[PDB]
């Protein structure tokens, strides 16, 4: 239970460049966007910052908006971990709801793998490090009772050491009777991610390992999890044909690393396997996944 810093709006306007939306490639200050907002490298009290200023980038109401904005307040003031992304203020006052995070200057894990901007890619060792992170960050969110609701590469952020920070608390959900699944009216998250019952209207922490195994089979390839010029378009797909023996994990390997081994890959695959089960039962809970992971690179 955190209180936080008050920015002003002017301010964050300020030190971001009247939020440059130009990319910091070409100097602007616009490191990256989500469907409800777009984030700006500041500069506050000699201190590094991002700006997430929020906007309806996706159909959604001024109300809902501002919903997510104290939600996420909410779950960051409860919620405070090696592997979660800090929120060092907010901005109320003024034109638009501001956001200000802990500097990331790695940005996001969909970046790098991607290699967005020239960035080189990630080896193995870093990937296995990350996806540890990533896990205990979830674990983290799942002991106190909060499920996220939105996993996904965009929302694993990378610090000055690549150690995994998980982002975007918006969609966050409390559950006092953790187990005991409930169903929602207003279906959300990022469709390329989401398990079959998160689709149907399910809030179950259960959905976030699923989404979680889409993020390891993208740490694997390096591939996104979803491309309409691509066969198959959404990356899930690739487990049926493995598991059809029509493909092995080593035709979808990330041709970008040196130094991924066999054993380590295929182990890192059986987790993202388990945690893809079409049945939600039937996947393995967080801490199951944190202690497979962990197994992975034991010697
Ligand atoms: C929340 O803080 C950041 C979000 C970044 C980002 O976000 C993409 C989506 C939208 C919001 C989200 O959480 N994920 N892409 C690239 C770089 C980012 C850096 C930071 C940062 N803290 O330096």
């Amino acid at each position: 239970d955190t209180r936080f810093h008050s920015f002003s709006f002017y301010e964050l306007k300020n030190v971001t460049n009247n939020f440059d939306e130009r990319p910091i490639s070409v100097g602007g200050n616009k490191m990256g966007e989500g469907g409800f907002g777009v984030v700006y490298k500041g500069y506050v009290n000699n201190t590094t910052v991002a700006v997430k200023k929020l906007a309806a980038m996706v159909d959604i109401t001024t109300e809902e908006l501002k919903q997510q904005f104290d939600q996420e307040i909410k779950v960051m003031a409860k919620c405070q971990h090696e592997n979660l992304v800090e929120l060092l203020g907010f901005s109320s006052d003024g034109d638009d709801l501001c956001l200000v995070y802990v500097y990331m200057p790695n940005g996001s894990l969909l970046d790098r793998l991607s290699c967005l901007d020239g960035t080189p890619p990630l080896s193995w060792h870093m990937r296995c490090k990350i996806a540890q992170g990533a896990a205990n960050g979830i674990n983290f969110l799942h002991e106190n009772h909060h499920i996220h609701r939105d996993i996904k590469s965009a929302n694993i952020l990378l610090d000055e050491a690549f150690t995994a920070k998980i982002s975007d608390f918006g969609l966050a959900r409390a559950s006092e009777k953790f187990a005991q699944t409930v169903m929602t009216s207003r279906i959300v998250g990022t469709t390329a991610y989401m398990a079959p019952e998160a689709l149907r209207g399910e809030i179950t922490p259960k959905s976030d390992i699923y989404s979680f195994g889409v993020v390891l089979l993208e740490i694997i390839t390096g591939l996104p999890a979803v491309d309409e010029h691509r066969e198959p378009q959404l990356l899930l797909d690739i487990k049926e044909e493995i598991e059809d023996e029509e493909k092995t994990i080593e035709d979808y390997i990330d041709k970008k690393m040196n130094d991924a081994d066999s054993t380590s890959v295929e182990a890192m695959y059986s987790v993202a396997s388990q945690c893809l089960h079409e049945k939600k039962n039937k996947r393995p809970d967080i801490k199951k996944v944190q202690q497979l992971l962990q197994e992975m690179t034991a010697s």
